[PDB]
């Protein structure tokens, strides 16, 4: 009869369990309430199912070959112009876009494979836009342009600048406008740690590291400057980095 297969963003579809006499396989999805339909040259659950919405909009269901990747797509009611795309990669991270009349994006929500996320709202035709970043414990709130994404943190003085290049690399820097060499902050970026130092009257005080986890770390010289000590402690919120801008 028929065979179900699970697909990337808690999807299935059922697949004929033979061919027809063209070769090709019948597919049947439910996603949400609606029934999906379509044909495919695969026998594996891949290929392309259609439905429309309650109120008329096209819904399409694009499975990638190998089972990798799948897309789910709204459209107008004669599926000209999309209303939503949702891509479900196959690292499982997702990027969910909606789309203004011109069938340009106007929002981009970026759900990383650890469940952090990227958020960009009012997005314009140049690609710029506002900016969130939804960590375990606390956000980080900026803006996007088509060059990168900056996530500001504000304490005295002093600036945090996350910035994430439109290619996904991050650097970090850090502004103070205290003009006393006694207390006035500076650091350097170290690219191959995703390493803040921060230095206070020639003297380290803090390193930040920007994991690959998509966390934040600090951990603190000793009064000498020059070596670490203790052991690096997890930001779970937002005051703690705060904190560590005094």
């Amino acid at each position: 009869n028929s065979v179900s297969v699970d697909l990337p963003g808690s999807m299935k579809v059922l697949v004929s369990k033979s061919s027809n006499a063209d070769g090709k396989y019948d597919l049947i999805a439910t996603v949400d309430a609606l029934e999906l339909s379509g044909t495919s040259d695969k026998n594996n659950g891949s290929g392309v199912l259609e439905g429309v919405k309650a109120d008329a909009s096209k819904v399409k269901l694009t499975i990638s070959d190998d089972l990798g990747q799948t897309t789910l797509e709204v459209f107008k009611s004669d599926g000209s112009t999309l209303v939503s795309k949702k891509v479900t990669s196959k690292d499982k991270s997702s990027t969910e876009e909606k789309f203004n009349e011109k069938g340009e994006v106007s929002e981009k929500i970026i759900t990383r494979a650890d469940g952090t996320r990227l958020e960009y709202t009012g997005i314009k035709s140049d690609g710029s836009g506002k900016a969130k970043e939804v960590l375990k414990g606390y956000v980080l709130e900026g803006t996007l342009t088509a060059e990168k994404t900056t996530l500001v943190v504000k304490e005295g003085t002093v600036t945090l600048s996350k910035n994430i290049s439109k290619s996904g690399a991050v650097s970090v820097e850090l502004n103070d406008t205290d003009s006393s060499a006694a207390t006035k902050k500076t650091a350097a970026w170290n690219s191959g740690t995703s390493t803040l130092t921060i230095t206070v009257n020639s003297k380290k005080t803090k390193d930040l590291v920007f994991t690959s986890s998509n966390t934040i770390t600090v951990q603190q010289y000793d009064s000498n400057g020059t070596s670490l000590e203790g052991s690096a402690v997890e930001i779970t919120k937002l005051d703690e980095i705060k904190n560590a801008l005094k």
